[PDB]
């Protein structure tokens, strides 16, 4: 028993990280087959990051302006192209450690692991959610750009996030691996504020189920609620509306615990209106919203990958 | 910016995990060079876990009673010995993926990453703290024994924990890699008194320093405190008493931020006595105690957000 914020094992992605340097700018790239993917702003200069003309700047870049270092091996760039906000550097050698992989674009409310890297060297792994306002609350310093987010399904790595920038509120924004930003952001050092963030209601409910599974049951009551009456209360506390699709996705956790979804909603309604009365749930005084229902089932059943 | 509970990248440890089966009991083993390390209770059957004579069970076993599997490859056991609570199975093949490594025994309050494994395959990775009473608050199901905890310094893995059991309170206990239990515990299914679990004060202080480094000072104040006046408040709130040894460990964070250790203690004392009043620190409403001073320096910017 026990419930932890758990990241995917990172070994398959560790073997894909490289250092990419252009001019005096260094960041990380992702080496899959004979292509290295990295944020296109590696080609900018300090003097240019206000509103870079990326297409123009790339014209004046040759293959040998890109230094790609994979551990002890320098990779030769034999071709370069730009796809939206990512650069694709074709290289001499196919990565022998390339896993089975897909590029996916995730929905807000979904979770993924981030492999934080610096100078092509992985330094940490942690679990994140795509916020409703398309930001992530990551932990990224200078040099972290090109770090990637991913999920693992059996033996296949689904890459969903590449890191590009930090917002003034200290949260983070990036692209999918096709270079398309999540949310209304652009890769320029301009004035950019994210929409108001909301709590991911279906994830909070999933985590209350995790708590019950792990013996923490004090918040269960004998009240009932309809979906509409729950959503009338939840919206006033800045929670996302709960849809019928969300209720369906909570079906398996409901069957396992014997607690109806709308009964769990009633317990959450009491927590919102009355507070915790000084208590915690799974050690938290705030309600956790970065576990999906799939995250809870997977962890509580010991699903394995590699 | 940002601050996340970050685990070490798990790839170096994933390459070491194997499955060990004896009779009908399967758990995880750690394959380093030509030795597989695993918990000695792999040789137990369900009916004799109340008072197993481990040197009763082991003399009855031959090398070929141990089935060791790495991937789809059987490893042939050519020798075995018991050291404290761990079994050492000599195998006929050195692990080609053995990293540089050490075995270290850590102190209460210190942290490590756990690669939770089932049947020799990894399920996930997360960061843990050794509690003051030598337990850990993990996520371990049936079959997780032999999962290990570790730190990585450059490319040397320091293994410090191997998982053995869950206590009746839902917390977890295990050994160092020489098989010595952390805490006054033994590998049998009998009631064993545990010390009381207090909050790791030096780690809370380190995390307040992290909040300052990242740009937040709202919780500071002008008082100072003596060590003893602080510890009187600490014990009211179930915090571990702070020693001069602990104060010395916070030296680097104190110097980096310009806040004397006993001034941060005065700040913590006021947070405990007055609560948070709806505010948060690094996103938390409860003070975090699973970051050591070293963890903070490893994750935070070397440049304080002044
Ligand atoms: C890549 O490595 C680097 C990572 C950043 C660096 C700062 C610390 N944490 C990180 O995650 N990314 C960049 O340097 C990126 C380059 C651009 C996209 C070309 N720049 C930023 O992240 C900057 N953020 C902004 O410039 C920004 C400023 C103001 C506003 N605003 O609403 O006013 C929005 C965005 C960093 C401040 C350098
Ligand atoms: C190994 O895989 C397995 C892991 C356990 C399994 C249950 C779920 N979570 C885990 O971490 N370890 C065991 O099965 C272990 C083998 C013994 C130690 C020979 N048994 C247990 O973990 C049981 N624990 C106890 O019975 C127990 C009772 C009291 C104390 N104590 O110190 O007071 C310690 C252990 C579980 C009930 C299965």
């Amino acid at each position: 028993s026990g419930f932890r914020k758990m990241a995917f094992p990172s070994g398959k992605v560790e073997g894909c990280m490289v250092q990419v340097t252009c001019g005096t700018t260094t960041l990380n790239g992702l080496w899959l087959d004979d292509v290295v993917y990295c944020p296109r702003h590696v080609i900018c200069t300090s003097e240019d990051m206000l509103n870079p003309n990326y297409e123009d700047l790339l014209i004046r870049k040759s293959n040998h302006n890109f230094l790609v270092q994979a551990g002890n091996v320098q990779l030769r760039v034999i071709g370069h192209s730009m796809q939206n906000c990512v650069l694709k550097l074709k290289v001499d050698t196919a990565n022998p450690k390339t896993p089975k992989y897909k590029f996916v674009r995730i929905q807000p409310g979904q979770t993924f692991s981030v492999l934080a890297c610096y100078n092509g060297s992985p330094s940490g792994v942690y679990q994140c959610a795509m916020r409703p306002n398309f930001t992530i609350k990551g932990s990224f310093l200078n040099g972290s750009c090109g770090s990637v987010g991913f999920n693992i399904d059996y033996d296949c790595v689904s890459f969903c996030y590449m890191h590009h920038m930090e917002l003034p509120t200290g949260v983070h924004a990036g692209t999918d691996l096709e270079g398309n930003f999540y949310g209304p952001f652009v890769d320029r050092q301009t004035a950019q504020a994210a929409g108001t963030d909301t709590t991911i209601t279906v994830n909070v409910l999933a985590w209350l189920y995790a708590a019950v599974i792990n013996g923490d049951r004090w918040f269960l009551n004998r009240f009932t609620t309809t979906l509409n009456d729950f959503n009338l209360v939840a919206m006033k506390y800045n929670y996302e509306p709960l849809t019928q699709d969300h209720v369906d996705i909570l079906g398996p956790l409901s069957a396992q615990t014997g607690i109806a979804v709308l009964d769990m909603c009633a317990s959450l309604k009491e927590l919102l209106q009355n507070g915790m009365n000084g208590r915690t749930i799974l050690g938290s005084a705030l309600l956790e919203d970065e576990f999906t229902p799939f995250d809870v089932v997977r962890q509580c059943s010991g699903v394995t990958f590699q």
